[PDB]
């Protein structure tokens, strides 16, 4: 059909030229090819040497020319010009960040074909079948474990890569032995008949009202007995009250679209017990009525006040509003993913032309012109609904007018200059507003130059932008004395410093087959088979073994030993300066090489070693390690150490348990582990040895979200630099600060006195260390980068001491700021802002354009039982604005069910922090597939109606469900352990409604577990407003609830009956072949 052809050719493949993301690699040129079999783009570093590749389904966006960082970066010297026509960028990710990947081509042509050919695979694998996918599933994960395509997977690989998918397999020779190699053990067809069979076998327990009462479960494995079309035709109509099942047609065409096979397609098809048990989890039986999914031009003629429309703050960054860079993408990322309101902050540009960044902060600056060419190129693609830009503005004047001209030049006609409708006393409606952009901004007043009115912005309270000078400077370590890196913030009359910040952006010896030091003589002799002989008990080398490391009896060489024909042959590496040569061997520059090298050539006098064997004695040689201790010293040690993190491994008394003794929070806890053969675990994780353990845990969190970082040992605390030795002022909460939940301190100068130290300090240069004559025994040094930076910050901090406050009131009352332009103000014809009046609230004297804004903390003030009734009357006819504290600088974002239930519409979230509002947020536009607006309920736009008061709800018809859940299938996996889940059900709304329920917790099983039957009740008064949501949480050994995943749902559209439920994760980016099955009903009226 004239595009199998095309898919044929790029299977061919193609010389590409790609542009490294790391600016230390060199562009390079390397081959591309698309495989169709599992729909991957893979490229190879040879002729057929793959790199890793990519998956065609997490294909965001593809987008023809050189808009990239590489390129940008790569764009200055003229060695590798890229073309407009001759490079692209694949876009890749499941997170807010995606991913690029930058290519240049050598023709346009060839660019045509590959953009087309990548448009269409991408729009086919979207929308696939639930046969098909698990199909290129079950593709994938054999080649990926498959170096070759030979189809040869040995019964150890089977078992890990079961490990690998959330299921443990304790039955040895568990289920079948059709052939146990009675040279492929296991080909595809075994591997999808034997994954079938066991998904089906190991889910029997569940029993259903119909699957198992037609004369079924006599005994069949294959279960052969096929499920006849009429058993189907009564129960689609009996339980899921599906009407379109009274007609025979509609339940043959259902039938042909799940099943996809043409040799069944010709005989009145039918289902096999384990297809229909499948087809229960498929997306074609999902509770969400995809019917929904589409926009309905009826919803859509309300005044924009009533809408929920989306909202974001602070778009240009992409973490801290301290630290973290900015960048264009996190703009065209909020634009895609259904955003409808963005801000901009603007500061004077060295040239003429502002630049973007967060003030007074250590955020990277970036043009104005390319933001503006980016919000016109990703403003409608994801919908055709008016974006409203919010502009910050902090430059100067003659700025603004290149502002203005800029925008209007850019943006053409898309940009308003004249409003709908003068005489219309509400909003116009979202229809009247297709592909159009506002702008809103202060705003010029009736008279002349900077003008607000009041100008009284009396919050004034310390922020990142009211200060004295920020900036960070690093601070010595107790334990070890590094300089890690610190917030300080310069106020008035103190000084705040923060919690470490890491947020940022021997090949030989560290080889597994590297043994080490083994002997001395004789001792190496003996001691190598000592170490391989008891190894390989456990399975059996295939066709031998090898083990090699320093030579003893030849100095500065290596020996070579490798188990054959029941002996053990003694060789030796000559290692000339440096071209490491064997006995009468072809050169190796590297002993690593030099090994690999024999790996490739068929050996089979020629020997062909097998895979190398891991060790286990490297522990004992590491600080870490006590051969003998007990409870008391071991928590003694722990607590002697004034920092939180500290860790350390005990031998136990049991053979094979050994324990790991770590602190947190000013407690001591204690981590069993045990030890069988070859392997060790903390619990259902496995890991291979010990020192693995601590090298995984060393970079990867253990408990909670503390990293075992400080090795303890009496030499540590030996040379301790400071544990209150010899009162401090570590302190603790202190909530209302300018570092949110950053602080980890505070000091007053007026009582510190600054001498400077210009000598021999620990690696450092620049310090000011503060010190206290009032309390003697302190020493507050900080360390600096720069000469000149130095004095600026004693020269601040002399000033503060004799500051003598003389200010007029708390943090000035403004003056003097901008000298508002005429250019940039006469933009705005919405959405200007203004002061909040109370009294204007429901009189004629409110005007529908005017709006205001809160930062959480006055907002909090008015939702409430007493004002929350007078607040819902504000947003029938107005906007509200709400954006998160300044405190808050982690970009944490705030539960905004009580803002939108009371009506606020723009309430502005941090796409960028993945917490349960952003879950939320994505979830209730679920309602018009992410189109970006949803109707309010015909509820809360009664006269009647109080969000705090359940008898206000008048004549509403409650709801009753009844939920019971059975099971899940393909639970993702987190760290290395298997997760032992639990599945909670929430109900979320009002205050009156709100309510969750936890089942129990299955054991070593998240492939697919089943759940003792336990019927839940809810019940539900407002039906039109709430949120049911899944969580499925696992049971950690510390009795900790982790996340999994999440769904979340409006209860308006929602089906009955037997039901499966599709998974997600943290950002709202659906999973693959995960989900739950569910029975569930509901009794309106009752
Ligand atoms: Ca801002």
């Amino acid at each position: 059909a004239e595009v199998l052809h095309l898919c044929r050719s790029l299977e061919v493949g193609t010389v590409m030229t790609l542009f490294y993301s790391k600016k230390s690699q060199r562009p390079e040129r390397k081959t591309f090819q698309v495989k169709l079999e599992t729909r991957q783009i893979t490229w190879s570093r040879g002729a057929d040497k793959i790199e890793g590749s990519i998956d065609i389904r997490e294909i965001k966006e593809i987008r023809p020319g050189k808009t990239s960082r590489d390129f940008d970066r790569y764009q200055e010297d003229p060695a590798f010009r890229p073309d407009q026509s001759h490079c692209f960028v694949i876009l890749y990710g499941m997170e807010f960040r995606l991913k690029t990947l930058s290519l240049q081509a050598t023709s346009e042509d060839e660019v045509n074909m590959w953009i087309k050919g990548l448009t269409w695979l991408m729009e086919d694998t979207l929308q696939a079948a639930t046969p098909l996918q698990i199909e290129r599933w079950l593709r994938k994960q054999f080649y990926s474990v498959d170096r070759n395509r030979e189809d040869r997977i040995s019964a150890k690989d089977l078992k890990n890569m079961l490990s690998q998918v959330n299921y443990r397999v304790p039955n040895m020779r568990f289920l079948r032995e059709r052939l146990t190699d009675l040279s492929g053990d296991i080909t595809y067809g075994q591997f999808a008949q034997l994954y079938r069979s066991l998904m089906y076998s190991a889910q029997k327990t569940m029993d259903l009202p119909f699957l198992e009462t037609n004369t079924l479960r006599t005994g069949e494995r294959p279960e052969l007995c096929q499920v006849s079309l009429s058993e189907f035709q009564q129960f689609l109509l009996e339980y899921q009250g599906e009407l379109w099942a009274v007609d025979r047609l509609q339940v043959q065409e259902f039938m042909l679209s799940f099943l996809r096979d043409p040799l069944r397609e010709i005989e009145e098809p039918y289902f096999f017990l384990d297809e229909l048990v499948t087809f229960l989890f498929s997306k074609e039986n999902s509770v969400w009525n995809s019917q929904l999914d589409a926009v309905c031009p009826e919803t859509m003629n309300n005044p924009l006040s009533h809408y929920w429309i989306s909202s974001s703050a602070n778009t240009y960054l992409t973490g801290d509003q301290f630290s973290s860079e900015s960048s264009l993408e996190a703009y065209a990322r909020c634009l895609r993913m259904g955003c409808r309101c963005i801000e901009l902050d603007c500061w004077d540009g060295p040239d003429g032309m502002p630049v973007i960044y967060h003030g007074h902060t250590l955020t990277t600056k970036i043009k104005f012109s390319d933001v503006l060419h980016t919000i016109k190129e990703h403003a409608f693609v994801a919908s055709e609904y008016p974006v409203i830009l919010s502009i910050e503005d902090h430059c100067s004047i003659a700025q603004q007018r290149n502002m203005a001209q800029h925008f209007r030049k850019v943006l053409g006609d898309t940009l308003l200059t004249k409003p709908v409708d003068i005489a219309a006393d509400g909003l116009p409606s979202p229809n009247q507003l297709k592909r159009k952009i506002l702008i809103k901004h202060k705003k010029l007043a009736e008279g002349s130059a900077y003008e607000e009115v009041p100008t009284s912005v009396m919050y004034s309270e310390n922020d990142i932008s009211n200060s004295i000078k920020n900036g960070i400077l690093y601070l010595e370590d107790p334990v070890n004395h590094e300089w890690y890196p610190h917030y300080f913030v310069l106020t008035s009359s103190k000084i705040y410093y923060s919690e470490e910040t890491s947020s940022d952006q021997e090949l030989h010896s560290s080889e597994k087959w590297f043994h080490g030091k083994l002997g001395a003589g004789r001792d190496g002799r003996h001691i190598a088979e000592r170490l391989l002989t008891e190894y390989c008990i456990e399975t059996g080398a295939p066709d031998g073994s090898f083990l090699v490391r320093e030579s003893e009896t030849f100095v500065g060489d290596y020996t070579l030993s490798f188990w054959r024909n029941g002996k053990v042959q003694h060789c030796r590496i000559h290692s000339r300066q440096p071209k490491f040569f064997l006995t009468d061997n072809l050169v190796f520059d590297s002993l690593y090489d030099l090994i690999t090298h024999y790996q490739q050539v068929p050996l089979r006098f020629e020997m062909r070693l097998s895979e190398p064997v891991p060790q286990t004695n490297a522990h004992e040689s590491k600080e870490w390690y006590h051969a003998s201790l007990t409870r008391a010293q071991a928590e003694h040690m722990l607590m002697r150490v004034p920092r939180d993190g500290a860790f350390l491994v005990r031998k136990r008394n049991e053979p094979n348990s050994y324990a790991i003794s770590f602190r947190a929070e000013g407690k001591i806890k204690h981590c069993r582990v045990q030890q069988e053969g070859q392997t060790v675990m903390l619990g259902n994780s496995e890991f291979d040895s010990l020192v693995d353990l601590i090298s995984y845990y060393e970079k990867h969190p253990l408990y909670r979200k503390m990293k075992l970082r400080y090795p303890i040992n009496e030499e540590a605390l030996e040379k301790i630099g400071t544990a209150e030795p010899d009162e401090p002022e570590r302190e603790h909460l202190d909530e209302n600060s300018p570092l949110g939940d950053l602080l980890r301190g505070v000091l007053d100068v007026p009582a510190c006195q600054i001498a400077i130290r210009p000598e021999g300090k620990n690696n450092r240069l620049f310090v000011f260390s503060i010190s206290m004559p009032s309390v003697a025994q302190w020493s507050l040094d900080v360390a600096a980068d720069s000469q000149e930076e130095l004095q600026d910050w004693v020269k601040k901090i002399r000033e503060v001491a004799q500051t003598a406050d003389a200010r007029l009131t708390e943090g000035k009352m403004m003056e003097r700021r901008k000298k508002i332009a005429l250019e940039l103000s006469e933009l705005v014809v919405y959405c200007r802002p203004v002061p909040f009046d109370e009294e204007k609230i429901g009189t004629e004297r409110a005007c529908y354009r005017d709006m205001s804004s809160f930062p959480e903390t006055k907002a909090e003030k008015y939702v409430n039982k007493a004002k929350g009734k007078k607040f819902l009357q504000y947003n029938r006819l107005q906007l509200s604005r709400i954006y998160p504290k300044g405190q808050r600088l982690d970009s944490s974002n705030y539960d905004p069910l009580p803002m939108w239930i009371c009506g606020s519409q723009l309430v502005a979230l941090n796409f960028q922090t993945p917490d349960k509002p952003m879950q939320m947020n994505q979830a209730l536009f679920m309602a018009g597939g992410h189109c970006g607006y949803v109707l309010q309920p015909s509820t809360m736009r009664d006269e009647a109606f109080d969000p705090f008061d359940k008898s206000s709800l008048r004549g509403l018809e409650p709801c009753v469900i009844c939920i019971e859940v059975l099971g899940a299938r393909h639970l993702p996996k987190n760290g290395r352990g298997i997760v032992c889940p639990f599945v909670e059900i929430e109900v979320a709304g009002a205050e009156y409604d709100s309510t969750k329920q936890k089942t129990e917790f299955v054991v070593d099983n998240g492939l697919n577990p089943v759940w003792p039957a336990k019927p839940f009740h809810f019940q539900i008064s407002n039906p039109e407003f709430a949120f049911l949501r899944f969580v499925v949480y696992e049971e950690d050994m510390f009795s900790d609830q982790n996340f999994l995943a999440q769904a979340t749902f409006p209860v308006k559209g929602l089906k009955t009956g037997y039901r499966a439920v599709p998974l997600k994760n943290n950002y709202s980016e659906d999973l693959e072949l995960a989900s739950l099955l569910i029975k569930i009903d509901i009794f309106p009226a009752k």
